[PDB]
């Protein structure tokens, strides 16, 4: 016929996503307008628990929502190649939005296009210009040496130097400043190499890596309760004042200037991963890797409310909405940037564009159970109950594993 029933999964739960799910919904009740019979019914669900368990089983199972956040990399690769993504070619012709965005290589297999970036993101240091001051620190650190010092200024004052909120199953957390550590230690292409056999995660620079992760922790400069907090306590330890720094995505700005949360608004700056002075200076970690991807198992009346839901999410005034107004790097060319952008908006986008150039997470470039191991791992290195060595080896071991079985 007819009218259908489409399950929308997203991962905006958190009160500081309340700006993305509203935009969400509005998206949404545009869409039900146009499409007579269509209705979508919105399952928002935690980051970990959709990525690593309810959107894994039900991959498992053949049995995806029909519209699902989803990410580029080794998750839609399995997805895509399993059969359970809706190829999206044909759809972004129709739309005219086939040229539109600034990459799809993450979603793309063998030149289909199995899911859409919503915005984009990039890693870096949030950081308190006051608590900075405090210490001695007038600058941003460019470097490592300029990093460790602030970073023994900060502890001489009693501040605590870096937020991080790495408990509970929030390893991924810690993953984000380990993640440009070992890039910075080992080189870009290093992550790249794991899965290709070409490289591996004993190689002396990774470990470099994890013994610098180790050693921020012992020194104190991690927050000495990171496991004793979920990911957005860490982000609130720094955004109430309590912490000087805070390595996050740019998908933290939000709660970050969040009026009702926030003491810092004032005062905050931003700065990249420091340089140490070999392959990866000057880099950011960052690209297009997160939006939503499609079940392939639609009949044709899911097919018609997918693709307009795809054309009422990915516009550029929606996309716009979501910069101005949650601080979301545009997965989309042509997007203007808003008026009166606070000193922060203007610093993470200077951090992007001088850039030489963006190296992905590591989760796009390594399988599901890698990941997870790393996720348990430095859990471990941060608690006392992990060597640096043993944390390598442990990797290893996983990474050969799955590169035999695929
Ligand atoms: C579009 C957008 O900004 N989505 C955000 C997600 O990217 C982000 O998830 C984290 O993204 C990193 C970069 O792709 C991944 O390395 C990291 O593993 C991933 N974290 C998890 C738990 O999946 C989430 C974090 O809550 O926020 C989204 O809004």
């Amino acid at each position: 016929g007819d009218s259908v029933s489409l399950t929308l999964r997203h991962i905006n739960v958190r009160d500081t996503a309340k700006n993305t799910l509203a935009l969400l919904e509005k998206v949404v009740k545009k869409t039900e307008a146009e499409v007579p019979g269509a209705t979508f019914k919105l399952d928002g669900v935690e980051d970990t628990v959709n990525r690593d368990v309810k959107l894994k089983a039900e991959m498992a199972a053949g049995k995806p929502p029909q519209i699902f956040n989803l990410f580029g990399g080794a998750d839609t690769q399995n997805y895509a190649k399993a059969g359970h993504l809706l190829p999206l070619n044909d759809i972004l012709k129709e739309l005219g939005l086939e040229d539109k965005f600034f990459e799809l290589r993450e979603f793309t297999v063998d030149g289909k296009i199995y899911g859409l970036p919503e915005a984009g993101f990039v890693e870096g240091f949030y950081y308190n210009t006051k608590l900075f001051a405090d210490a001695g620190i007038t600058s941003a650190p460019k470097t490592w040496d300029e990093f460790t010092k602030a970073l023994e200024a900060l502890k001489a004052k009693n501040i605590t130097p870096i937020a991080l909120g790495g408990g509970s199953g929030d390893g991924w957390a810690i993953n984000m400043l380990a993640n440009s550590l070992f890039v910075a230690t080992a080189g870009p292409e290093a992550q790249e190499g794991f899965a290709k056999g070409t490289t591996k995660w004993t190689d002396p620079a990774v470990l470099d890596g994890f013994k610098r992760l180790k050693d921020l922790k012992d020194k104190g400069y991690i927050d000495p309760n990171v496991l004793g907090l979920k990911y957005s306590e860490g982000q609130a330890k720094f955004y109430t004042g309590q912490a000087a720094m805070l390595f996050d995505g740019s998908w933290a700005t939000s709660a970050i200037l969040d009026k009702d949360k926030s003491t810092v608004k004032d005062n905050v700056g931003y700065f990249r991963f420091p340089n140490i002075g070999g392959k990866g200076d000057n880099l950011i970690n960052g690209g297009w890797s997160n939006g939503y991807g499609f079940s392939s198992h639609l009949n044709d009346a899911e097919k018609k409310a997918v693709k307009a839901f795809i054309k009422n999410f990915y516009t550029l005034e929606i996309q716009g909405e979501a910069l101005g107004r949650d601080n979301r790097v545009p997965s989309m060319k042509g997007v203007p940037t808003p008026a009166e952008a606070a000193p922060l908006t203007k610093a993470i986008g200077e951090a992007q564009a001088s850039a030489k150039a963006a190296f992905p997470a590591f989760d796009a470039l390594v399988q599901p159970k890698v990941k997870v191991t790393l996720e348990q791992s430095v859990q471990e290195l941060l608690g006392g109950q992990l060597t640096p060595e043993k944390l390598v080896e442990k990797m290893q071991k996983v990474q050969d594993e799955a590169n035999a079985g695929k």
